[PDB]
């Protein structure tokens, strides 16, 4: 459970926002990319796994699940790649709500930033600090408890 | 303190590697950029502060300390910007050693990656997972203890 992440891809301003959600906490990392390729997804996962103890990733679609570049990155970083099929059917809706929430925050800050990527990182900041404990506090506690 | 980070800028292959070190743990995040500008530094700090509770940043040089863009980002993200003057000189040597260590790891992986940025993220991974507890474990424990 402390090592489980979910990939999520959403669209805005003709660009792609790639999101990784730490399932147990709601903590996110996100990046803007031109389009979702295996290459971009692989690089994003490498970055993520160097920063947090990523054990399992539920991939966002079959193309990234199949991608040999994504598979190579998961092998390199010690990540178990799984499908992201919501067998638990509250998963679809929960991701959906987050995408809407994220886009809402992006809209609230969009004017403060010249570039979309900046607005997205502002949204990541606001999302992870929002007291609901915050997601940032929850992920740290979950992983610390797991280490001890 | 759990919230103290140090900026560090090093060069490789005609490019710039921007590093943020969590001082108490040795945990790092890093990115490759064309050159160290206020703009790049500001964006990097925004990303960092959305991911970890950054209270204080010791800037790597006077240009980033002075930069109005860096100051704007620090204001936005609630970061206290300080100088990075090694009033204790066992600080300057510790950064030196890390840059050398990082470049060594980069050399050990460079061949596995087409692009420098990939090799840098591999080096971040290896550095943060290396048991000596790992840096990744230490940062999580320090911040968890601080929350609770
Ligand atoms: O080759 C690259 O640098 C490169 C790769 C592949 C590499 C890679 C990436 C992650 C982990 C191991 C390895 C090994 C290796 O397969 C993928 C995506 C990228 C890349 O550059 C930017 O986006
Ligand atoms: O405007 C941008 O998007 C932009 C900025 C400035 C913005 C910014 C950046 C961080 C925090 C607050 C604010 C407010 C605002 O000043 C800086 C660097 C960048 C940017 O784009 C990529 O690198
Ligand atoms: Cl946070
Ligand atoms: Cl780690």
């Amino acid at each position: 459970s402390p090592g489980i992440w979910q990939l999520d891809c959403t669209h805005l301003e003709g660009k792609v926002i790639l999101v990784a959600v730490h399932v147990a906490s709601g903590y996110i990392e996100a990046e803007v990319i031109p389009a979702e390729t295996g290459q971009e997804t692989a690089y994003f996962l490498l970055k993520l796994a160097g920063r947090w103890p990523v054990k399992t990733v539920h991939t966002d679609n079959g193309s990234n699940f199949t991608s040999t570049t994504v598979k190579a990155a998961c092998w390199w970083a010690g990540i178990k790649q799984e499908d992201g099929i919501p067998y638990n059917p509250q998963s679809q809706g929960v991701i959906e709500s987050m995408n809407k929430e994220l886009k809402k925050i992006i809209g609230q800050v969009r004017d403060q930033a010249e570039h979309l990527k900046t607005a997205v990182q502002m949204a990541v900041f606001i999302h992870n600090h929002k007291r609901k404990y915050s997601a940032g506090e929850r992920i740290v506690d979950i992983i610390a408890t797991d280490i001890q």
